[PDB]
DNA sequence: GTCGG
DNA sequence: GCTGATGCGC
DNA sequence: CCGACGGCGCATCAGC
């Protein structure tokens, strides 16, 4: 699965660019589509015309690959590599809460390492700070094994504040995965229905806190939580890295078209969504009529009653 | 940048 | 001070 | 040719 790497590896290169240089997110999404198109096409690339055949290859990206092929390089990212500009543009967005246009502005001011960042504190916010604060905390994947650790301590403190709530990891962890990028926690609560938040949020945020598991906030408002955790060491053990943890507040009746659509693949989803008159979105399933209108959405107390109404396990997706 | 009305 | 627009992460 | 390409919660900015 990496016989057309150096190719995907460009094409993800570029896409990145389109991001956060150009802000052409568009074009981020074609090179991204290309590159994963390509991922998974089973033989070692010889032509661009061979790749042009795959369904979001077309005719700039078969050249680039063409180029790519007889010379090894991209003439254009080869140049935008050595672009002091560019470069760092490019760079500082891979800090959390450094979007396209935080980072153009930085480096207009001269601004353009995490050195940078640092004699600058002032000049970003919180989520930013936060962000520089555990940069490489945040580029590393998580263990299975920490994460059971950290789901221990998540279902312990949510039924230790109330014992009726229900929390589920939903992510790659609960497909199975063997690591995970960050932590994504549902939350609901019986007394929480789509006409209903009594701090039900935030009285599980502030457990959390208290027994020291969450360390750092980005963004908390009444049903989404984004912020930072950390696993405790044992007095002379080294420290567990900062990580990545949301926790969303969904209401009861929606929890499990939430848990289904948080749980991913986000392959299987935007497909299954698609796969009969049927359309489904993060909260609901709703049937359709003769234009397409969406009627009222359906009871659901289950996932598996989400299987019933297309014919159609984490495991697996 | 790629697709498709 | 308040409303709506934009930036951001995912 | 030429528009669609994803949408939503929170923080923060621009404007009144
Ligand atoms: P995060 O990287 O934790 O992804 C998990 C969930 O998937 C949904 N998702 C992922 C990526 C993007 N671009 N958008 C999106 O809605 C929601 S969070
Ligand atoms: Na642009
Ligand atoms: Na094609
Ligand atoms: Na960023
Ligand atoms: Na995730
Ligand atoms: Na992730």
């Amino acid at each position: 699965e990496t016989l057309n790497g150096g190719i995907t590896d460009m094409l993800t290169e570029l896409a990145n660019f389109e991001k956060n240089v150009s802000q052409a997110i568009h074009k981020y999404n074609a090179y991204r589509k290309a590159a994963s198109v390509i991922a998974k096409y089973p033989h070692k690339i010889k032509s661009g015309a061979e790749a042009k055949k795959l369904p979001g290859v077309g005719t700039k990206i078969a050249e680039k690959i063409d180029e790519f092929l007889a010379t090894g390089k991209l003439r254009k990212l080869e140049k935008i590599r050595q672009d002091d500009t560019s470069s760092s543009i490019n760079f500082l967005t891979r800090v959390s809460g450094i979007g396209p246009s935080a980072a153009r502005k930085f480096v207009d001011e001269g601004i353009k390492t995490l050195e940078d960042l640092r004699k600058n504190e002032d000049k970003l916010n919180h989520h930013q700070r936060i962000g520089l604060k555990y940069f490489g905390d945040f580029e590393k994947r998580i263990p299975r094994e920490e994460m059971l650790q950290m789901q221990d301590i998540v279902l312990n403190e949510v039924k230790k504040v109330d014992s009726e709530y229900i929390a589920t990891v939903c992510g790659s962890f609960r497909r199975g995965a063997e690591s995970s990028g960050d932590m994504d926690v549902l939350l609901t609560h019986p007394s929480f229905t789509s006409e209903s938040q009594p701090k039900l949020l935030h009285q599980v945020v502030e457990q959390l806190q208290k027994v020291h598991f969450i360390t750092d906030t980005l963004s908390k408002g009444e049903t989404k939580f984004m912020g930072v955790c950390q696993l405790p060491s044992k007095n002379d053990e080294k420290e567990y890295p900062h990580r990545r943890i949301d926790i969303r507040l969904i209401p009861k009746d929606q929890y499990y078209c939430g848990v289904l659509y948080f749980t991913g693949s986000d392959i299987f989803n935007k497909n299954m969504r698609a796969h009969k008159g049927f359309t489904i979105n993060e909260y609901t399933i709703r049937p359709l009529g003769v234009t397409g209108v969406a009627g009222e959405p359906l009871p659901v107390d289950s996932e598996k009653d989400i299987f019933d109404y297309i014919q159609w396990e984490p495991k697996d997706r």
